[PDB]
């Protein structure tokens, strides 16, 4: 689904 630091977080904020 959707990570919490690895979805927003170094990877990219939305």
């Amino acid at each position: 689904g959707w990570t919490l630091n690895s979805a927003g977080y170094l990877l990219g904020k939305k």
